[PDB]
């Protein structure tokens, strides 16, 4: 499935080079420009552990998820992934846990030492 494909054919991201968040572009973007430190981003995404107990959508609540890139808002891997992205990209990334919940978790809804997928897609962002 998706997670295996990333695990073997994604690009590694991290600065560290350690595949803590493993990147695959499934549906190319508009322009050049990726988004800055501190930009407020908009963005649709699907979610999943790796262990299959759970599962998240922005599209469920059908509303788009808005967050200032960069700032910690989110777990590091998005800090790092939607950074790479394009307006209009859609982005597989599968995430280490040291890039997400760590070995804490977020219980109960995320077990300690959890791997995560995601689907992103990002619709837009704004310089603050
Ligand atoms: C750990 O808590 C959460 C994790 C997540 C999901 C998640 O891990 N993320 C949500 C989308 C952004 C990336 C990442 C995250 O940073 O979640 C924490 C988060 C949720 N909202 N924000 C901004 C508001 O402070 C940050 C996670 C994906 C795995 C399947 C179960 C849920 C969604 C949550 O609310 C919808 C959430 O509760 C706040």
């Amino acid at each position: 499935g998706a997670p295996a494909t990333v695990t073997e054919q994604g690009e590694d991201i991290t600065s560290k080079k350690d595949r803590g968040v493993l990147k695959i572009v499934k549906r190319v973007g508009n322009g050049e420009e990726t988004p800055m430190i501190g930009d407020k981003v908009y963005v649709h995404y699907k979610g999943k552990l790796s262990n299959g107990k759970k599962f998240d959508s922005s599209h469920d609540r059908n509303e788009p998820f808005v967050f200032s890139l960069g700032k910690g808002q989110v777990i590091k891997a998005w800090d790092i992934g939607v950074a790479t992205m394009k307006k209009g990209e859609i982005a597989h990334l599968l995430i280490k846990p040291e890039y997400a919940y760590g070995s804490a978790g977020s219980l109960p809804k995320i077990p300690s030492n959890a791997t995560l997928f995601f689907e992103i897609e990002l619709l837009d962002f704004k310089g603050e």
